[PDB]
């Protein structure tokens, strides 16, 4: 039996994984670039293989520069069947890894901040425009490329973000994704020391009970984070009213571009 992904590409690492997946750091042969590759497991759920299935598909039709950029997809049947799906790799470090390593205020630029976010808030909106939400939008989702991109993306490398409606269990639309952005919105802005700290923070914001010094540093944004996590879904902005937001225009730091 001849396999595709032994034969046209070299293994480098594991770079980990999650759910039905198994993420690869690896070079490809022929045009001598590192790729990083899923290779998932079909599970025996008919339904979950319609979804995997679906979403590739769906991932295929995507060309945005706040999406990771996708190459190839292919199936794998040794003599129990694997999907791979080859995409752009990005640095290791992460969103939550990104502001693990920057846990002063000074480290959180007010500019440097609303940058990453406007970059993840566009991303939110092109998604919403093709009538797709991602509702599992998270640090731990957020990559940068080589080059500091933000890279909004399904990563699998393995909860706080999720809307009360998702919790809950009910029928939810794109606004899901709304109150995700709030939250980092908040996180981005205000740096933790313990992870204690943080859990306790965010449930706070949340609920709407802000840190004191949060809301006199940030009136702006405390504002637009307060909408963002309206309770109701409708109340919530739409992407395209985040992103014409006043506070965004001009954005300017020592070291951009
Ligand atoms: C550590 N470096 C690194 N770099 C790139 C990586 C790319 C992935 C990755 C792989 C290998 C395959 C697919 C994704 C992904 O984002 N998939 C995906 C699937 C469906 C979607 O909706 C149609 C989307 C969305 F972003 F459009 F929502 C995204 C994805 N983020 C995983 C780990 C990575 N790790």
């Amino acid at each position: 039996y001849i396999s595709r992904y032994l034969t046209d590409f070299e293994p480098i690492q594991c770079l980990g994984r999650g759910g039905f997946g198994v993420v690869f750091e690896a070079k490809n042969k022929v045009d001598d670039c590192n790729y990083a590759i899923k290779r998932i497991r079909l599970p025996n759920r008919e339904l979950a293989r319609e979804k995997v299935m679906r979403e590739v598909k769906a991932l295929a039709k995507l060309e945005h520069p706040g999406i990771v950029r996708y190459f190839n997809a292919w199936l794998e049947a040794p003599p129990k069947v694997y999907l791979y799906i080859q995409m752009q790799l990005c640095r290791k470090e992460n969103l939550k890894d990104w502001m693990n390593g920057r846990c002063t205020i000074e480290e959180r630029e007010r500019s440097v901040c609303l940058h990453i976010f406007l970059q993840i808030a566009e991303a939110v909106e092109f998604l919403h425009s093709k009538g797709l939400m991602h509702r599992n939008l998270k640090p731990s989702n957020i990559f940068f490329t080589m080059d500091d991109v933000v890279k909004v993306g399904d990563f699998g490398l393995v909860k706080l973000y999720m809307s009360p409606e998702q919790i809950h269990g009910n029928s939810y639309s794109h606004k899901v994704d709304i109150f995700s952005l709030g939250l980092i919105l908040f996180e981005l802005l205000y740096p933790f020391s313990t992870q204690m700290e943080r859990v306790r923070t965010l449930t706070d914001v949340r609920n709407l009970k802000f840190p004191p010094l949060f809301t006199q540093k940030y009136p702006c944004e405390y504002v637009m984070v307060q909408d963002m996590l309206s309770p109701s879904p409708m109340e919530r902005p739409e992407a395209i009213n985040i992103i014409e937001n006043a506070v965004f225009e001009d954005l300017d730091f020592p070291g951009k571009t």
